[PDB]
């Protein structure tokens, strides 16, 4: 008598340690491996996300698509006080799960969750969320929004030289229009990490695209 996202949260509440981000991630990944698949970036691709954050040291991050909060918890746990991870989530029930997950994980002081569609919120970031430019963007929402939101981020002046875009699922389910754009454009320098779809033995990959300036 509940939703899958509630079942994931409840599993965390009963199995993970309050305030322990590692333990929250482990409980989510265990539940989704063993009981019900869900579209979290997961532990194998999450290790690649962690390495990108360690390599580029962002302190202002934007996430597109929060779902149950797995990736927000994963990324926020690596950030130091004063860092900001702004996450945009269009589905208000998912947003409600994400806020509870972030709170339980102990990272709420680093996370600003915004309910709404990325295309509506992105142009408000500078004036309403006190953003200058972004250090890193994690794209993980509906894949047909990757390219339009990348273009919007650029038009809105949110990318500086050196901003890191990191996109999940560029192979499966796929983001070919986004890939063709960033790989063909002199405005980006791209790296591809081959990996696997979360919780499955199916090939996937992430693309890192560094903005070079207009
Ligand atoms: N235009 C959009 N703006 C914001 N969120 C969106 C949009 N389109 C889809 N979403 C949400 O994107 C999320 C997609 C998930 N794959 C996110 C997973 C999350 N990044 C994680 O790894 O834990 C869902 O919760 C969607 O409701
Ligand atoms: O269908 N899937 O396998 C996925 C996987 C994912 O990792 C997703 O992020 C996704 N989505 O946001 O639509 C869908
Ligand atoms: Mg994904």
């Amino acid at each position: 008598g509940d939703t899958k996202e509630q079942r994931i949260l409840n599993h965390v509440l009963q199995h993970a340690e309050p305030g322990n981000a590692q333990s929250v991630l482990e409980a989510i990944d265990t539940y989704c491996e063993q009981k019900e698949w869900a579209m979290n970036v997961g532990d194998k691709k999450g290790k690649i996300v962690d390495a990108v954050i360690q390599e580029h040291q962002p302190s202002v991050l934007l996430e597109l698509g929060a779902y149950c909060g797995y990736s927000a918890v994963r990324m926020a746990r690596l950030l130091s006080p004063g860092a900001r991870l702004i996450t945009i989530e269009i589905n208000p029930d998912c947003a409600a799960i994400t806020q509870r997950m972030v709170d339980f994980a102990g990272v709420k002081d680093k996370v600003t969750l915004v309910v709404g569609a990325s295309q509506d919120i992105i142009p408000q970031l500078k004036k309403k969320y006190d953003v200058d430019t972004l250090d890193m963007v994690f794209l993980d929402h509906w894949k047909d929004r990757y390219l339009p939101d990348t273009l919007l981020l650029e038009e809105c002046g949110l990318l500086r030289k050196g901003t890191v875009l990191l996109a999940d699922n560029v192979i499966c389910p796929g983001a070919p229009d986004f890939l063709a754009h960033v790989r063909g454009s002199s405005c980006f320098e791209c790296t591809h990490y081959q990996s696997f779809l979360e919780y499955r033995e199916v090939v996937d990959g992430l693309e890192k695209a560094i903005y070079k300036g207009p």
